[PDB]
């Protein structure tokens, strides 16, 4: 197995920091390395494995559709596509009844941005500092982290950033020339920072007052992650365009930009498109993913386990912890120092896999099927590494 | 089945011209609609089904990996990724040994543009008129078609376009401020127009002389579509970055940008990324697709049937036919009048699905395993619809 690891390290572009281990299988919230070591996975492909590694229903839907049909364009209707369309819009506010399927989050946001420009006829985009929307140049233009943008300038203009949760800043920034505002209900990479009701209420109200669109990026908060089907169900606002991805396909690359009908209608024929977007394989996985989510009301586990996990985390007596925050099973532990060293030790010393969300924050995005025995061990592991 | 069709038509964003039918299954170069009618598929998901609908090896690879592991990020090595990396680089010239896996053709070019700027420190992109590179804003900036770019400007700048196959024009445009040239060995959407040896050689030489990077877009011409493994093999040149997608995963959403070592090396850690890019499921499918392509040397069927197929089309006694062109099984039939109605007749009266490549061109992108007897049927169908 060491030849595959070394081949991956060698042939990779090098843009990633690859860990010294090879993960070969996964079931539920557990994964195994090539040596047989079993880990608690709080990474879950960056919030993709919400339904759990090896989810039976999704795996089955994938196997069956793979035998039937995988390549069929948007110009040629295919049953699983219509089924995904009606299954996803049925668990959403009736205003969001138009779907543009894609293959990633960045493509979902790229779709939202384009649909927003064609509909308003405006150009400006307003986003929040510490926000992440994707790496493709369109989505990168509204992604804050200067490190990620500077090297590739100039990007798409004009874009304006405002502090997250700053009601007045958002109010001043949104004008008659703003095509749309794009925000995460809970900032992910930005450090697991929940939006305030006042902030999202202001975003909704002012975008309407100015004729601008509101794009809510729930690529990471979606599919039960925050304790509710979708984070927005926590605040009581309905955006003009909703973008989803990650867990939407239960593992299969899948994304979607759901929008109001008058928004979709403004897009000229052939104004946008995608080869893989809407393909039967992803569509089938999507139907399965959503059907599992709804039958099991999976967001509940995050709603019950989230607070429970965060409480135990808080109880950890270490002066290195500044704050424990999050919503449901989207948790962040902010330290008063670099988190990277502790993430490496959780993996090798405790077989616990975690993420970062800024250099001093440890982020947890475990599958929502994860049990309490596993969450408790993660806690103990964190406590042990911090001591 | 009608319920599912109306649901797709109604809930779709509406940016597509959806045909009046519902395709439920496929096998080889044939597909069936929900009524049981069988069609000869020359669309193939827009050149995705190169290996044929239902390819045993790919379908099987998908089933096995789906039960094993589907969600695992780039920071955590996984066997199928290392396998894909070496399997893909092994079928390419030595120089192309660094891989950045993605989820679509547009993401592949988006990565190519970003790596180019990072490596050269330059900003300018040079593309060809009638060229197509994708719908995300980055790739859209280098895509000609005004009706597609215009409504979304301003986009990524600066971008200069030159006439396809114009040697002197390309030379005058590529200078010490050019980050990269991006070209298709054979323009797809632009009407199936092959590059000439002089033009591509010119591109390779002038980019080297000026310190600019050469990006060859084989998202459409790749995987044995033009008669050889990759279209550049017919021209005797090695690009600096090769972008692929479409048939690369045998149906599963997959794309990639393969580049020379010094190019990848210039990219800052974390300078680019993607959630789904490089996931085990797409990697496993990618491995199976390549092994199949190599075992059968599938491009040979394209090289043999292509020329034969084109001669047959040119011999059709119809004054409406202007010219036939293409390479392997990437064929374009140019008519002296709108093609749309003949594509509708082909579908309804002969159950032959075909594409367009401009308003006056009928484009054919059938699985490479299509039977010679079926292409004859296609030629016959064309001769009848043009009567
Ligand atoms: C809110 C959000 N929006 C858009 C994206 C982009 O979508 P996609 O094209 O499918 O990556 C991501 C990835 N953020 C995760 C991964 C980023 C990375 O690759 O690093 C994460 O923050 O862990 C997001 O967290
Ligand atoms: C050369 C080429 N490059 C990049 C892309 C972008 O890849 P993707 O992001 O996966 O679509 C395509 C799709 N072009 C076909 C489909 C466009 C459409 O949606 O229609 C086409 O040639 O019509 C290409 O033909």
């Amino acid at each position: 197995w060491r030849a595959l690891l070394e081949a991956e390290k060698t042939l990779d572009s090098g843009v990633y920091n690859k860990h010294d281990l090879l993960i070969v299988r996964g079931q539920g919230a557990r994964v195994w390395d090539a040596e047989g070591n079993e880990y608690i996975d709080c990474v879950g492909g960056y919030g993709v494995a919400n339904l759990g590694h090896g989810n039976p229903e999704v795996v089955e839907a994938v196997k069956r559709q793979a035998e039937t049909l995988m390549a069929m364009p948007q110009t040629l209707p295919t049953p699983m596509r219509g089924e995904f369309y009606r299954t996803l819009t049925a668990i959403l506010p009736p205003e969001l009844n138009r779907v543009f399927p894609v293959n990633s989050g960045t493509e979902a946001n790229e779709a939202a941005l384009k649909f927003a420009r064609a509909h308003t006829g405006r150009k400006k985009f307003v986003a929040a500092m510490r926000g992440f929307s994707g790496r493709t140049m369109g989505s990168l233009s509204v992604t804050w982290e200067p490190k990620y943008r500077e090297p590739f300038l100039p990007l798409v203009e004009p874009v304006e950033f405002i502090p997250y949760n700053d009601v007045e800043a958002l109010k001043r920034a949104v004008d008659e020339e703003t095509a749309a505002v794009i925000l995460e209900p809970v900032q992910g990479e930005g450090g697991v920072r929940p939006a305030t009701p006042e902030f999202l209420r202001a975003a909704r109200e002012i975008t309407q007052e100015k004729g601008a669109l509101l794009i809510l990026d729930e690529i990471q908060t979606g599919m039960g992650r925050t304790g509710k089907r979708f984070a927005f169900e926590h605040f009581g606002i309905v955006p003009d365009i909703l973008t989803l991805a990650k867990a939407l396909g239960g593992g299969v690359p899948l994304g979607v930009a759901v929008m109001r009908e008058e928004v979709a209608r403004s897009m000229p024929k052939g104004g946008h498109g995608t080869t893989f977007g809407g393909n039967p394989l992803a569509m089938a996985a999507g139907v399965a993913a959503i059907r599992y989510l709804e039958r099991t009301r999976l967001w509940e586990r995050a709603a019950e386990l989230g607070p429970w996990f965060m409480e135990k985390l808080r109880a950890i007596p270490s002066p290195k912890i500044r704050e424990v925050r999050g919503m449901g099973l989207m948790v962040g532990l902010e330290l008063k120092e670099k988190a990277a060293p502790y993430i490496a030790r959780l993996e090798k010393e405790h077989r616990v896999l975690a993420l970062q969300a800024g250099p001093t924050v440890i982020r947890f995005l475990p599958p929502l099927v994860i049990e309490k025995e596993d969450l408790e061990r993660v806690v103990e592991a964190v406590r042990a590494v911090l001591a």
